[PDB]
């Protein structure tokens, strides 16, 4: 979560508050894969060292 | 003996994997030789200082 911040004013004697509530956002991460494969026959598997 | 990595690859989820099997080589470093010859008198070892 993220968030702005409280925009203040200069204001006078007996004058109202302007509505300063502050806007939120969401930053989003997804999560992805990767991969890799090698195959390998009987005979090198058990001759290479 | 000499080789590379392995290339991965960024699959999605239910996707194949490609054949990535390394390539190997083998570098050779014959030996040879040299040679270097002088003849001398008998007489002159004697008297040559």
């Amino acid at each position: 979560v993220s968030s702005a911040a409280v925009q203040w004013s200069w204001d006078a004697e007996f004058e109202e508050v302007s509505d300063d509530s502050p806007e939120f956002g969401q930053p989003e991460i997804p999560v992805k894969k990767a991969q890799g494969f090698v195959p390998i026959s009987i005979e090198a598997l058990q001759d290479e060292a």
